[PDB]
């Protein structure tokens, strides 16, 4: 079998993306953030604390006829950004872009946090880590992709986020259109929990390659670039007025300013980030500085290839065996 959904941007900025997602019978369909930096898939819900809800659409078990308690589970999730969630637990048919699995365990939000109610265009999470990082206690449950995978034609799904625009996630399937030149394949750690892997290096615009081994994890949950102090201050200095602002918290650049691009190393290949893709626009509304799309990692404790990094790619993780990530140009 195989599955394929478009996944669109959230916002005029691409803060996230939301891919729509078929749960119970009849299906009741949410628009979920698929996250490869996570492992629980979780909704609001019926069961979520009323006064947390604002314009989200919500999963109503008790209206699926395929809905089953799953008894004495509870989970509990805090993410990088602060933000947080907890519930029980259903098991339910979930359907991705024509794709199925039954028995999937549907974490039913009882709370959330403000960061979550405060965004209405997202119904809840598809986490797409590896299952280890699972919530869900006491019995740990798998994600839809380690379910799906044993049907799937190939052990595989796909990122092709779209800049600005649509992109698609495709489960059992590479589709070969869908990218320029080749795929070039890089080792991946599960030690983590997540699609670890090691950078080759970078480079600043048209500056010269920098070789220096960058290892982070490709997150689609995360909207930024998040890099060693290092690599950011290179970055940032090419930016006429750019500076780091404890009080924004976080590199900010001049509005009038043209960005150069970033280029990142996956073994001997290169994926270019263009300058474009580094405006995340005015801090607040009106203002003439920019927040920039390349961050820091210091005091995360992990370098963070998220939407920025990936939008620019098309992105295999491949959960063969031996997992690995394969990253093309578009």
């Amino acid at each position: 079998s195989t599955g394929s959904a478009t996944t669109t941007p959230i916002d005029s900025l691409d803060d996230a993306y939301i891919t729509p997602v078929q749960i119970g019978t009849p299906a009741q369909t949410l628009n979920l953030d698929f996250d490869t930096g996570s492992s629980d898939l979780w909704v609001f819900s019926s069961e979520t604390t009323a006064s947390e809800v604002d314009g989200q659409t919500i999963y109503t078990p008790s209206k699926s006829t395929t809905a089953k308690l799953l008894s004495g589970a509870t989970w509990s999730i805090s993410y990088g950004d602060g933000s947080s969630s907890s519930g029980d637990v259903y098991t339910d048919t979930v359907s991705v872009g024509g794709l199925t699995v039954t028995g999937q365990a549907v974490e039913s939000a009882k709370k959330v946090s403000s960061s979550f109610t405060e965004d209405s265009t997202i119904d809840g999470l598809l986490g797409l880590a590896f299952s280890t990082l699972n919530t869900v206690s006491p019995t740990q449950q798998k994600t839809f992709f380690d379910n799906a995978k044993a049907s799937l034609d190939s052990p595989v799904f796909t990122a092709d986020l779209g800049y600005h625009a649509p992109g698609t996630y495709n489960f059992g399937f590479i589709d070969t259109t869908a990218y320029t030149g080749s795929i070039t394949y890089t080792a991946v750690s599960t030690k983590q929990g997540f699609w670890e892997w090691t950078s080759t290096g970078y480079a600043v615009g048209s500056g010269t390659f920098k070789s220096t081994s960058i290892d982070g994890i490709a997150d689609t949950g995360t909207t930024l670039l998040y890099l060693p102090a290092t690599v950011v201050s290179a970055y940032w200095a090419q930016v006429s007025g750019a500076k780091s602002s404890s009080s924004v918290g976080g590199y900010v650049f001049p509005c009038s300013a043209t960005l150069p691009s970033f280029t990142f190393g996956v073994g001997s290949a290169r994926i270019v980030i263009p300058g474009d893709y580094i405006d995340f626009g005015p801090i607040s509304t009106g203002s003439s500085s920019c927040f920039g799309g390349i961050q820091s990692s210091a005091g995360i404790g992990i370098n963070i290839f998220g939407d920025v990094a990936l939008k620019a790619a098309f992105v295999v993780f491949n959960g063969a065996t031996t997992p690995t990530l394969g990253f093309a140009s578009k």
